[PDB]
């Protein structure tokens, strides 16, 4: 797939994925989120975080403390160029980001939120 790429998350709480790499031509990259299990959203929730290594972990962290409401994501955090919503169980949900927001030679990791989910579930992405 050109400038998009076509993710998901399941039950087995592993991505399908542990990587990406944008194309530096790519004027606006897509990540379609999707979730094929039986699992609701508030027991196995899954989301795309876009934003470097060197805040990943606070993000997380300061993110399975915005409630269950504000999606386990701190609200208009910087250190996320974008993000998904929190889909569930059949749910698929996605996002569209600058690829001038996706600075080179700066590492890169997409992750879930969900108290205890970001640990397992990731990838590195790049700007190739
Ligand atoms: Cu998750």
């Amino acid at each position: 797939a050109e400038c998009s790429v076509d993710i998901q998350g399941n039950d087995q709480m592993q991505f399908n994925t542990n990587a990406i790499t944008v194309d530096k031509s790519c004027k606006q990259f897509t990540v379609n989120l999707s979730h094929p299990g039986n699992l609701p959203k508030n027991v196995m929730g899954h989301s795309w975080v876009l934003s470097t290594a060197a805040d990943m972990q606070g993000v997380v962290t300061d993110g399975m403390a915005s409630g269950l409401d504000k999606d386990y994501l701190k609200p208009d955090d910087s250190r996320v160029i974008a993000h998904t919503k929190l889909i569930g169980s059949g749910e698929k949900d996605s996002v569209t980001f600058d690829v001038s927001k996706l600075k080179e030679g700066e590492q890169y990791m997409f992750f879930c939120t969900f108290p205890g989910h970001s640990a397992l579930l990731k990838g590195t992405l790049t700007l190739k």
